[PDB]
């Protein structure tokens, strides 16, 4: 519980709903947001990174009616396809590349989900609940989709 | 206004993942606590609250804590968040899902159906946290689509 060196990076963006917002940053702070207009009002202590960014830090101590709406624009993501295993997506342009998995031979949906079904987006945690993060392996393992095997790099069979 | 016993949201009770401390508000206004280890969650709440009766914890907005729950294979119907704000109700016979339900027409879902804990509610119990508005479900004359192909509501899913 460290001030600003134990900060978790938080969301400045799009909420959908409105209403308050509670959090409690990993140094020890709490966080209010109040969203109207799908605009977020951050109120926190000036111990924690957040308040002077203007970020929510989203995690398992998130409370409140509203969710983050990102934009589609991100570069990598974090989505979670199975109980405790993730792949890593990243974007160019239209086309989405798994370019990391927690385990080989995960089996993922053949096309992304919309940004807010991600667990993260560049570094920023977005769901309340999300399992530990096993280090990603990026090299000579496969993903799956449906009976068809694809090397770690490879666009997403359904573009 | 919370009513005790009226107001009381239906909570989980079964199999939980990860281990510690639990906390949610049970729309009554009561303050639920869980206590979970190796699986198993111990309840504490107020004699005024349905879920303390029970044995049950209420998941939703106002949850905190670092678990989440393990639902039983054996359900009969789920909801199912297939897009932002849609919703598609799955129905289980067997080792078999059909969409019998969605909030709008022509939705876009995935052509598999994930593992339980995906769901945003089993049996009319809530599993996430979060989770949108669920319009009423569209049951007769609807469609869903799975990439390109359109399937009418009843239908199995593509993939099984
Ligand atoms: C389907 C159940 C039996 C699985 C079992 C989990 C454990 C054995 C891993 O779940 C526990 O069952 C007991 C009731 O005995 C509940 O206390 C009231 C707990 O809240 C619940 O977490
Ligand atoms: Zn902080
Ligand atoms: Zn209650």
């Amino acid at each position: 519980g460290v001030p600003f060196f134990s900060c978790q990076r938080g969301y400045k963006g799009v909420w959908r709903g409105d209403g308050i917002m509670q959090t409690t940053c990993p140094c020890g702070a709490q966080i209010t947001g109040h969203v109207k207009n799908g605009s977020m009002r951050i109120v926190g202590p000036r111990t924690c990174s957040n308040t002077w960014h203007g970020t929510f830090p989203i995690n398992a101590y998130t409370t409140g009616p509203c969710t983050p709406s990102p934009a589609p624009n991100y570069s990598r993501a974090l989505w979670r396809v199975a109980a405790e295993e993730y792949v890593e997506v990243t974007r160019v342009g239209d086309f989405h590349y798994v370019t990391g998995m927690t385990t080989d031979n995960v089996k993922c949906p053949c096309q992304v989900p919309a940004p807010e079904f991600f667990t993260e987006v560049d570094g920023v945690r977005l769901h309340r609940y999300a399992p530990a993060c096993k280090p990603l392996l990026r090299e000579e393992v496969t993903f799956l989709v449906g009976l068809n095997q694809y090397l770690v790099g490879s666009q997403l069979p359904c573009e």
